[PDB]
């Protein structure tokens, strides 16, 4: 996946002969590599003057734009045709910037290969002084003109991957139909199904999550909100929705098959209890594959993000860190399932370990918020966010103490229940207000025509926001109660059922919340992550 | 093709793959039926040899498009409404999903309120309704064109003989078992070869093709090679008729069966050899006099790898022998019990033969003008 192929897609057909021969430049190094002192110095210098000719074209465009733009304003003041004129110029602006920056990545990798041939320090410092501070970076007039036009007028995927998505989605839907049929017809056995549907819930809470990030990226891209710059990915490559849909469908197939095998009775040599282990082991291996296949770039990026987030205090916080920390805050059911599986398979909550593994993601997020406060050194909204996330620890620990007292029979159970319901109310209201105010930006003072919405809107129909608001109000109450029950306070038998039927709703809440969080981050700048 | 139709192809192909796996598993495990049912729900063969035909026609159009041969000019389709291979694969997958679901429902035991004999009827009625849909959706243009072409073919002597007419006439010449299975369905649902129907309805495609050729000859007045083609297609008439006569003769049991079989086998060998020679020389143009570097190939070739030709030639040689024996045996001379499995395991191979023949016929017809159909 070298950049030479990538640029070949974005090279203007008309200016094909005007692009530099970077691809041919790479070859000659290998041939010259695959008397020493004096022959080498001079021929290196021929790579500098070549860029001058191309540099001429961008410079002259600045003068042309001003002269061309000014004249047509007067005549217009004194419909479809008028707008078509500016389309050509706007498109050409973008690719000029693409050429400039992405050219940096090329020579640097190749330069160091020959640097060690002679084992000298002069070559390394040669480029530092005469490249970085070149005046090419002092051009800023481009941005000024873009904004001027808008103010005046307004105020006054490859076929093959799509086929793969279709294949996986079809096999997944039919596998679901078969699984439902088998569950409803061929499960008359009574062997405590719950220790199965609990361990296998940690597949659904992730398959749903990726199937939902699919639609999430769909909405992000084809709605006018850029999801690449803020996520600081490489603009060169991007995972469209189709890629996420196929990656999620693959794990969906490898989950449905394992579940089915656990349901039916394959060859007796294979015990019934090994399939979940095989499935989760394969998933972990697929995540941690050290080879160069199966979307190694994205997997490596995600692995690096996980490493950075799970030891947040020692690493600077970007946006991706916060986003994944929050997603893990919501997907605590996956951690609970993993811990339960480990304990179950080691044995066949004693020391409250279930509480610890339930609160771990809130710990990550809270420590990340504290680190952000330390770096930025401003109280608001960082300590407010920290307190919001600390309410989760308070909730879980207080519920655990209440359950322990209830088991012991101490008379303080009533007071513990009272203070616990108080904590429920405060934390639910506080997190809801926070989510509606800062994470989305809704309920602003300056919104007259849109009523209780942002001053500027992005998604087409306000009904979307209006329904999503009530959805979040009625579902955020489910999150805290779900975690409280999963803390197995009392939970005689009917707690796991409610937890299982509610966790997917929590993932759905995260889907909506993601929609609006990134919309807000692009429109306004709520978190000071940019500039 | 548009992204959405590619996704639909993915969906239908995936559901088809899993349905096939389920069908194999259900047949191997959940078939607790020792009653003689197998050779009475072996009438879904008549839909299987249509599903596979549609898949292979999709592959044919893809191969034509990629290799370079233009299938649109020859098939006199409007260039603004071409049917790229994705559409064919999608529609074939859809029909395959319907077929698999029907067979599955028949295998299992759903609510007893409905009988087990209605599923094949429902599937075939759905297929015909979809084909003849009077609405303006679901490829209304292509379906209407196919219907008109079918009308033209079935009444070949009356209307003009175009390339599509002859091509589909040949296609139906290969797919005789579908007509045989339609006749079987009619007879079985009536009772639930007394009149020799199993032979006439099995050779009718030969009649269509032969009379079409004769009409072309009469309207053009040139024997070479229309008369030869007529002879080739009449060999099928003779084969089937003599096979039926032998069946009746053996049933009666007089003392002429040895000579009857001698002459029948002589007729078989001569007809098969002569039709193979025709297919190789007149139809395909191979073995041209002027080909030194190409050895036994045309002076011009289109498909890159010559190994494809070197394999397909021998494949046709070895499979065309199978088609004639298959038709004779489906004519059930005596074939007490060892015929209705061989016919089934051979017919899909026959459709595969017709697939490769399509490849090379259309290639040759574009390259040369073996069919006096242009200019």
């Amino acid at each position: 996946m070298k950049f030479a192929e990538h640029l070949s897609a974005h090279i203007t057909p008309e200016w094909r002969k005007q692009y530099i021969q970077y691809e041919a430049f790479k070859d000659m190094l290998y041939s010259a590599q695959d008397y020493f002192a004096k022959f080498e110095e001079k021929f290196f210098q021929t790579c500098e003057k070549e860029l001058a000719k191309i540099n001429t074209f961008y410079s002259e465009k600045l003068a042309e734009a001003q002269r061309r733009f000014a004249t047509l304003q007067n005549e217009l003041q004194s419909i479809k045709d008028l707008k078509l004129a500016f389309s050509e110029f706007y498109l050409s602006l973008i690719l000029l910037q693409n050429y400039q920056n992405l050219n940096f990545t090329g020579f640097r990798k190749i330069l160091k290969k020959h640097d060690k041939i002679l084992e000298t320090s002069r070559g390394a410092d040669w480029r530092v002084a005469h490249v970085e501070v070149a005046p090419f970076y002092t051009c800023k007039k481009i941005n000024q003109l873009i904004s001027e036009t808008e103010a005046v007028v307004t105020n006054e995927a490859p076929a093959w991957t799509t086929f793969r998505v279709g294949l996986f989605c079809g096999i997944f839907i039919v596998l679901n139909i078969t699984l439902v049929l088998a569950a409803v017809f061929k499960l008359e056995t009574d062997r405590s199904i719950w220790p199965l549907i609990r361990i296998y819930r940690g597949g659904f809470l992730l398959i749903e999550f990726l199937f939902l990030l699919g639609i999430n990226t769909y909405g992000w891209r084809q709605a006018g909100v850029n999801h690449v710059l803020i996520f600081e990915l490489n603009p060169r490559s991007n995972l469209s929705h189709q890629h996420l849909f196929e990656i999620a469908g693959f794990l969906g197939i490898l989950w449905c098959l394992s579940l089915l095998a656990c349901f039916f009775a394959p060859i007796s040599v294979i015990p019934t209890y090994v399939y979940p282990l095989a499935l989760y082991g394969f998933m972990v291996f697929f995540l941690i594959n050290p080879t160069k296949t199966f979307y190694y770039k994205s997997r490596f990026w995600l692995l690096k993000l996980l490493f950075r987030v799970f030891t947040a205090p020692f690493h600077k916080v970007g946006f991706a860190d916060f986003w994944l920390a929050d997603q893990l805050n919501s997907l605590s059911v996956i951690l609970m399932d993993l811990e339960y599986m480990i304990c179950f398979y080691s044995l066949e909550y004693t020391y409250g370990v279930r509480a610890i593994v339930q609160c771990i993601p809130a710990w990550l997020r809270f420590i990340q918020c504290l680190r952000r406060y330390r770096d930025t050194k401003r109280a608001f909204p960082h300590l407010v966010n920290a307190g919001k996330y600390s309410t989760t620890f308070f909730m879980v620990t207080f519920a655990a103490l209440y359950s322990t007292h209830k088991e012991r029979g101490h008379s303080d159970t009533m007071v513990f229940f009272y203070l616990w319901i108080v904590f429920y109310i405060i934390s639910s209201c506080y997190t809801l207000i926070w989510d509606l105010k800062m994470d989305w930006g809704l309920f602003d003072k300056n919104a007259g025509e849109n009523t209780f919405l942002r001053e500027e809107i992005v998604y087409p129909q306000k009904a979307y926001y209006y329904c999503a608001i009530i959805e979040d109000v009625i579902l955020r109450f489910a999150w805290t109660i779900q975690i409280s029950i999963t803390s197995t306070t009392l939970l005689p038998h009917s707690g796991d059922i409610i937890a299982t039927v509610f966790a997917p709703l929590e993932v759905f809440r995260r889907f909506v919340w993601n929609f609006f969080r990134l919309e807000n981050e692009h429109l306004n700048n709520c978190g000071e992550f940019r500039a």
